[PDB]
């Protein structure tokens, strides 16, 4: 139980390990961090990085969202498994959170960071994940098939942002990827999930703010 | 035993899956892809990313060298097992092998494809993964600590290329690195190792053949 996650809250990265730690029923300490004023101890745990999400476990850190994420799975495998049992299908999960990882790198930043044709390189990009995560979901409940699993957890967390992406980069989420917002509300009906993703016009007021003051 | 590895030769990437499966002592079939002639195997497979190495199981593709190492463990855990059964451990090491890739994903293309400021930039990169590899190596006879693990096998094949980035790139790096050219002296002791590096002048050869002719 003694955990440590530094995290900010908006981030869609982080939420991923709010979540692995809650479908575990893992009490732990949250601690916030500023992103222009990071902490002593987020730059001593990630010297590599220095970004968050860092999970401290006995004073020890893991960083990167997806590890963390298998890590806290490896800890208590036998309550909520989050990875498929599978080698194959494991393999698959870990392609997938690869893929949106990679894919996400920088449309995570220039969607609301940006404008004119950094923007639209950006907004281009996660439109095609979108269309290649449509695609894989299928018709499935899941990513992970008849069960939540580690891709529901890797992408969920942007369903928090689609209000700002359709707003901030004039993208159509919610009207064109129908299968995609009952996924999400599926996901919504986990406590876990519940509990992590913050409120969609929270993260909207906060970016546009941020927006409207960086570039007008 | 029905494995296909669709590989190319010089490929760093491709010798982690070749050196895993030759850990388990699994028979497998090699096929050499064109990379500027991609066969319709590989555009079937992985039709996501489109690039090898692609490990065909059965007739069924997984993508991505780490996770085929991962793969290929979990499927034989028993045989000269790679990652380690300690779940910090192993997370540890899933870092240090996602750093690699990280911060190798240009480097790997530019170093030898590139010059001038693009060129520099890639061997800036690269110094620096050396010196922090190097770092996090300390005085350990392997990443793994007493045994050859997953993150020896993620940097092993760039040994291969050590001469090529020397000479294509001025770089200095076996009179700068001793702990790193020991490292891998021990690794090429293994002959999953010693099978899966080509010889490194053979890869400078075909470096500069294709050097010299895309640029003067
Ligand atoms: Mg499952
Ligand atoms: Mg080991």
């Amino acid at each position: 139980e003694e955990i440590i996650l530094l995290d900010y809250w908006a981030s869609m990265y982080g939420m991923r390990t709010r979540i692995a730690l809650e479908e575990k029923k893992v009490k732990y300490e949250y601690r916030e961090e500023d992103l222009s004023n990071k902490s002593p101890l987020l730059l001593q745990m990630n010297p590599i990085h220095k970004k968050i999400p860092v999970l401290i476990h006995e004073g020890k850190p893991i960083c990167e969202s997806i590890i963390q994420v298998q890590y806290i799975d490896e800890l208590w495998p036998d309550t909520n498994p989050i990875l498929p049992s599978d080698p194959y299908q494991r393999a698959q999960a870990r392609f997938w959170a690869d893929y949106i990882d990679k894919k996400t790198y920088v449309p995570c930043k220039a969607l609301w960071s940006e404008s004119g044709e950094k923007q639209e390189a950006a907004k281009i990009e996660f439109i095609e994940v979108l269309k290649t995560l449509d695609s894989e979901l299928g018709d499935k409940y899941y990513f992970g098939g008849n069960e939540f699993g580690l891709v529901d957890i890797a992408f969920i967390g942007f369903y928090s942002w689609f209000r700002t992406y359709e707003e901030v980069a004039n993208l159509s989420i919610v009207l064109e990827f129908p299968k995609l917002m009952a996924w999400a509300q599926r996901c919504l009906k986990r406590e876990s999930v519940a509990k992590a993703l913050p409120d969609s016009d929270k993260v909207l007021k906060s970016v546009s703010d941020h927006r409207k003051i960086i570039l007008g």
